[PDB]
């Protein structure tokens, strides 16, 4: 019988953890993310730990349900485990529970989630796209009279950079309507820098910004983090010429070595200027849902 937990002791944090990392080893992919990890030491959100057989023993399956839309499940069973009906049984319970409006997020699309997605009666509802380019043979960028490129000042750029944030992600669920607090948290972690924040400006206002993002612990890897460009100021290169710019800064900087990013499959203009530039799908988590 599946109980819902609102928390976990210590050991069971690290019951869970133990879990998800055999299962990146074999899987190749981590079956939940790094925020469902951060959120097992805290009290927002709910669980379902699956036990082993005899006692004092390593858990054999876990799901995390965070509340919003519908809420997100993210779930894993030990490989050792699998093809026994504990994700079914989990899945259901998390359906059950949201009366059928949850989603589940299958990193990597592998093909056990796909099957168990189709066994479920669910269907893909949303793909993030990881795209990925190499560091070398990187794209050249050309910058247009009457535009200037310079790195974030500090909170003097504050306001125009939630302006066009804002401008450029109008209804979008998590990007859009950001504030100062936003850009604190942000500038709080330990991967910020400054200078890896790029702003193009006429020449002025903003046009438009490219956040990039290297992390101390992916070494070799460079992330295009937040490309966004107002929309008085787009279809004219700018977004393009951005990208570039942020690729030239982190190759400098810095599988294979590369820069990645993570883009909606329908978002049609990301992903041409990203096409344009060299960048392939590497890999695509699928949302299912009924
Ligand atoms: C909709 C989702 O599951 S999103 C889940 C995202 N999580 C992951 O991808 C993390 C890595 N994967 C896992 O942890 C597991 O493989 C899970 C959670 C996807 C499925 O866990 P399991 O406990 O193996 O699921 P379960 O035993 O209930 O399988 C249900 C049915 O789906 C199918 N299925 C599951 N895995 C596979 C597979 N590798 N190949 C073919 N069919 C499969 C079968 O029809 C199966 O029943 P059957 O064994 O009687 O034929
Ligand atoms: C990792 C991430 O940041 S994913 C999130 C990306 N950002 C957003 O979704 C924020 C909202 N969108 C935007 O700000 C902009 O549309 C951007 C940044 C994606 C593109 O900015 P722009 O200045 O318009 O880019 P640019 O003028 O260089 O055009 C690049 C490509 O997009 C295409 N494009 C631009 N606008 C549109 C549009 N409205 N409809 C269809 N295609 C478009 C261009 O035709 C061009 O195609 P091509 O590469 O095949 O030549």
């Amino acid at each position: 019988a599946l109980d819902w937990r609102s928390a976990l002791t210590a050991d069971e944090q690290r019951s869970v953890r133990a879990l998800v990392t055999a299962t990146t080893a074999v899987d190749g992919v981590a079956p939940v993310g790094e925020q469902v990890l951060r959120e097992l030491g805290q009290q927002r959100t709910e669980h379902l730990l699956v036990a082993g057989s005899r006692p004092g023993g390593p858990i054999i399956g876990y799901l995390n349900l965070s509340p919003p839309g519908g809420a997100m499940a993210e779930l894993v069973v030990h490989p050792q485990s699998r093809r026994r009906g504990i994700g079914t049984a989990m899945a259901r319970a998390a359906l059950a529970k949201t009366a059928g409006r949850n989603q589940f997020w299958a990193h990597g699309t592998l093909d056990p989630a796909r099957a168990t997605a189709s066994a479920l009666g669910l269907v893909g509802v949303r793909e993030l796209i990881q795209m990925r380019r190499p560091l070398r043979d990187i794209p050249e960028p050309t910058i247009p009279d009457g535009v200037v490129i310079r790195t974030y000042a500090g909170t003097s750029d504050d306001a125009e950079l939630l302006r066009v944030n804002n401008a450029a992600f109008a209804g979008h669920p998590e990007q859009g309507g950001w504030t100062a607090v936003q850009l604190a948290e942000r500038r709080g972690e330990a991967w910020f820098d400054p200078d890896g924040l790029i702003l193009a400006f006429g020449d002025g206002r903003l046009l438009g910004f490219h956040w990039t993002k290297v992390h101390p612990d992916h070494p070799g890897l460079g992330e295009v983090y937040v490309l966004g460009v107002d929309p008085a100021a787009q279809r004219r290169g700018l977004g393009q010429m951005l990208t570039s710019i942020g690729i030239v800064s982190l190759a400098r900087r810095l599988v294979e070595p590369a820069v990645l990013l993570y883009v909606e499959s329908d978002n049609v203009a990301a992903v041409r200027t990203y096409q344009s530039l060299g960048f392939t799908t590497y890999s695509v988590d699928t949302a299912y849902a009924l």
